[PDB]
């Protein structure tokens, strides 16, 4: 006995259905199929006694549109709850703010996203928090570097920009044994390819700017928590730091998330073909893509990646820095020369120009974000650029 | 000589590249990869003499964000130019307002979208314009029905809600011989499946509300004209009728159009499987889908549809009206019971309750718009509803 | 016995309170003090039987945000109901579309807004509708020009750009005697200065673009009807023409309307001072402003205008067209040289350059929209411009 | 030589002109009178060498719409530069993050906004930063409380919710002598009433949520710095913390700031009349408003407030807590029972329920934010509620 507008009780929607509908139901007041945008700072209360009945009071603390996105994101990533932020850096910084105090130690991948690196070094370390950067490719490095003061192990997989993988299940096992928080930044992967919470991570951080948005439209971040205790700590501190996502951003991301599976499938199919083309090009010294046989962590890629190997790839042009620069300066449309990644629009950048040599970022190293354009235009443009290297 | 930011000279970008990038280059002032939203009524002029240098004066007439969308739409549909409107109905009535005058005769598909039918009968016919509704399935019917006062032949394909097809190329040949304007509403098809301007139509009308948007987010319309003379008449009259699209809607549509190929591929693959499922179901009386082998206009569908047979299908439940209604009252989530079509969210519609019998709209007749959810959830939901019917 | 969140029963809110709160109450579901933006095309129905319970089905026909604005506008203008449109021209054109048929006659002010003029002449007259342009300054001209075929008398007061007044109560008396519809465009006045429905008009048309918005942000129109029968006709035809306002525009206008009284008071105080300054300047041949003693319809202005004499003024520079042009070309910031009016930003334009001499628009004639800047900057800028005339 | 579009050289525009036009010129590309919304994540670079020519790379770092708002805010507040943030709390915590390090002492008003108090105690003090809450009413208290480790003196004026004043100029003289940073939160005052940078403060923090917005529409924060060195530290750290304002919020705030002078004039005139009414009411125990003659810091208010005494007031109901609660449960529309302040809509707040006794926040203590409704409706509503108390 269930009617139009109910899910059938006892059934779990399958993956692509969750991207379309998770966290959202038609508006109860009007039936609007999309939740309205609560572009609104404050919420009227029925009486002094009934404060917070209806659930809301002030949009810095929580907002209904933002909360619909958080419910969707928690379902997609497999978490107890999620908090959404103005940016991915805000999400990351809130984890550092909540879980570290002076005297604590934090292990971070040495090939982090650069911003994560700069916020650790140039900011939180003034609170006498010890950040140690290590090679997460071997989990025993993590196990050996954990101290009694270690509170957080912060992995990223694939890693910005070298696309190293971290074995998330094994690191989680180590972190569970040592009772330390395992935080994983899986922005490059997407939950469609890898869900760190499924593999035992305690927290996931996402830049929703990148693939969740996928359109170069909005900035955003999310923290997805494995437990209520962690979630409530993140939520409380978000209210204090004032870095919640806005209702309009959340509306845009509720919309673009619906297509994340078909976008990432297309981007990943394009990236596989581009990586194969570059691996045969004589001006190209090395290609990094988890889907080609030369990838050094192929075994882990096949264990840890679902569905696809992602839209990110990297390569090194022969001839070092001058050659990388000539190539960049001649990459034609439809490519865009710019920062960011994950978008329908294909993007290329040179991480070093825009030492570093021990992090993998060699002289002619190029990070490529593959979009959903026709792959022949993308390949023709790279081939032209490489003719100038 | 080609540098970053230039297209390779002498290359036509491929189709999916045009969906991503058509009509848009990075902002010249800032490099912004998306054009900014010109949420702005009026445009400052540098002098009386240099009036309309920079090209804009007032947003009812033209607006830069709307103009970017129009360039993209004209490129995708293969037209000389496009005009964007607040809604598909505004686009349609602007065509009727511009190209019909008292004493004129207009042939319309008798299976027209019901709105198009009702603006003709209940509104424009008070101006002594004669609208004749005829069966467009056989082009010879069109040729035979043309009269000395015929000015417009207004086809639609597939037709709302019965999915009858019209042979656009054959009708265009007839219209070209008799010197009559051919207008085609290809809302249900999408330029990814069928481009009437390639098949000889003089004008295309689109409800961008449906598939161009594809997210239940915005209303919009577009008129794509084969020639400059037609385009300039539409543009002039849009300014007079005050029914242009807004900048914010144009921005949303510029974003959602980038994924139209992958969305329509996913929706159409889902629709093919749903239509096969329904065609085998013992409580289903008839199934209409241009891609299943029993489709009555199979030969024209294979000639006229490019990649897919679309996301729309229709079927009738055995047991007549009471069974159709019981079925629709029990269709569970992920389905939505509502009007409209074309969206990521799958939609089930009852065309009678949201004579009718003469041209297909039967008792238990159900119009289905297939979204991008997991097809197995969609089928599970219909199978539940059918078992309750 | 009434509590927080109720109006006291039996009391009518006063004028400025209606601009702040009319048509809107906190969201029942969340208490949001502002209504959320229903950026949403379609609305899910509970069952086939309960179609249109909850009130909505499709945003071309009606949308909740748009309806909140319509309720506010109907209260502010004193009408039974209001319909909102994509633009003021759409509102006007819908009145012509609904109330005129071939053979009918329509009286229109000869100093109309130009667009109204061009849509009558260059478009509706092809339906054999006879538009006659007359001098509304004397009501007996209206009474003498009414024919048995006259269905609409269309007044505008103050008139674009000459600021002639029409005696709205007297014209209404004439129209009631002859049983013809009196439609008044009171865009230049605002309901804060004159409510034609209070003076017996049957319909008001507004470009909400101008003062209701007041920020050069959105386009919009409204039709406010004196009766249910008129309202329902406008509503039905809006659904057919597809020219409804969007939810986002309605949200912007729900916000900017809150300040219309304080904006228009400031603009009107500035305009009075500017008009006094120009009336003494030796390069200025004539100044038109209802608040200065030289205004020809001063008696009617004092009868018909409440609170203020408005933010619009006009003047003629000595030396004809070349002098008007030199002046325009040298009007400095904070002035903007552009079309439109009613905004926080002061705007100046020359109507003729951008015969006409019998409509009042003389050679050196300048239409001025006064904003809310400091009046000394505005006057200093005009004085500088006039030194170049 | 000055032409349309130029300011007169050597003239400082007056204050209300800067609210309308500060930081914004017509779009160079199109003449758009409002800057377009750069709803856009990343910015295309023309070459490796010309990196950050055009001035933008990524919206977390800087965005053109946000930068226009920052220029306007810096002009209005009288600063070298401004940084805009997602919220006022983000602005505040960015100040604490940049200018405090372990071992540092910080003096804060004991009547600080409660959020500011709770980010200090419950968060930054875990970094061995000592926050001391002292009575800022007498500047000598500040001078006496400074210690060798004092780095920041953080004043607020008027204070949330008690409306205590701090003598900003005297405190700035003390801070300049002791070489200590003076930060002033003048959210309640608005730059129209009081500019701390003019009174010697080193930094101003604003919740733009409140009066800059004034419409309950957006969240936002701003930090306005007296020097380049301070501004560059704030900017660098905003990029690291990921808490910048978004382009859409900056667009709303650019619009709402244009009317801040006339809004605050209207709200303050209403608040003066409400405060006089309350001061005469037999069920009112105490009334706090800086403009009524019994205000305890009347002399400083007359020295420090420019045009108005603001829209905030507070009062206590006779009969203690039960009476205050009965009163608030019966305050009718147009009042809203909720958090926040500064808006067109009048708001009544209970600060305890939305120790406290030591610094003013008594039993029946009610915080009132006066909007721009008709003052007689506002008073009628309070008089009804008071009669029920
Ligand atoms: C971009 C990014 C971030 C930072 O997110 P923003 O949204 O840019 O603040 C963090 N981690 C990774 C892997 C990232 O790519
Ligand atoms: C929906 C539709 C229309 C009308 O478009 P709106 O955007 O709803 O005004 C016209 N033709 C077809 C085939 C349609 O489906
Ligand atoms: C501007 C105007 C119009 C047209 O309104 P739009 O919003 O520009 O379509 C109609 N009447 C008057 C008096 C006007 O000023
Ligand atoms: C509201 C407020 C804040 C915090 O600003 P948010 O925008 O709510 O984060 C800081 N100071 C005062 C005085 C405030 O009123
Ligand atoms: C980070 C820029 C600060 C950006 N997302 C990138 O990786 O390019
Ligand atoms: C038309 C509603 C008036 C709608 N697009 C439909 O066909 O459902
Ligand atoms: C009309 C332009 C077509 C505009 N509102 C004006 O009067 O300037
Ligand atoms: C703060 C809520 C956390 C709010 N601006 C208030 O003081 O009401």
């Amino acid at each position: 006995g269930v009617k139009a507008g109910d899910w059938l009780p006892g059934f779990t929607p399958r993956e692509e259905t969750v991207y379309v509908h998770g966290g959202v139901e038609p508006d109860p007041l009007t039936g609007a199929i999309l939740p309205p945008i609560y572009q609104n700072t404050t919420f009227v209360q029925e009486s002094v006694e009934n404060y917070l009945s209806k659930g809301f009071s002030y949009s810095r603390t929580s907002n209904p549109t933002v909360l619909s996105l958080e419910k969707k994101i928690a379902e997609i990533e497999g978490g107890f709850g999620a908090c959404c932020f103005a940016t991915g850096m805000a999400a990351t910084v809130t984890i550092f703010s909540a879980f570290l105090a002076p005297g604590d130690h934090c292990l971070v991948t040495n090939c982090s996203y650069g911003g994560t690196n700069r916020c650790a070094r140039l900011h939180f370390s003034k609170y006498n928090i010890d950040f140690e950067f290590i090679d997460f490719r071997d989990p025993t490095n993590v196990e050996k570097a954990i101290r009694p003061q270690t509170k957080v192990v912060f992995s990223e997989s694939p890693c910005n920009p070298t696309l190293y993988l971290a074995d998330i299940e094994a690191i989680s096992q180590i972190c569970k044994e040592k009772k330390v928080l395992h935080v994983c930044d899986s922005t490059f992967a997407t939950p469609y390819m890898m869900r760190p919470l499924d593999l035992g991570a305690d927290i996931v951080v996402q830049s929703t700017t990148k693939y969740y948005d996928g359109h170069n439209c909005t900035l955003g971040g999310a923290v997805i928590s494995s437990t209520k205790e962690i979630h409530d700590k993140v939520f409380f501190l978000r209210n204090v730091m004032g870095n919640i996502m806005s209702a309009q951003t959340a509306f845009y991301t509720l919309l673009t998330l619906k297509t994340l599976p078909i976008r990432v499938e297309k981007q990943s199919a394009n990236a596989q073909k581009i990586a194969e083309f570059l691996s045969k090009h004589h001006k190209v010294e090395h290609v990094i893509y988890p889907g080609i046989p030369s990838f050094p962590q192929k075994e882990l890629a096949l264990k840890q990646h679902k569905n696809v190997h992602g839209g990110m790839l990297a390569f090194e042009v022969k001839g070092g820095t001058e050659a990388g620069i000539r190539m960049m300066n001649h990459v034609p449309r439809p490519w865009s020369l710019c920062e960011s990644l994950g978008a329908c629009e294909s993007i290329i950048t040179c991480p070093a120009v825009f030492d570093r040599l021990k992090v993998g970022i060699t002289d002619g190293f190029i990070r490529v974000s593959v979009g959903i354009e026709d792959v022949n235009d993308l390949i023709d443009g790279l081939d032209y650029a490489l003719s100038k290297a």
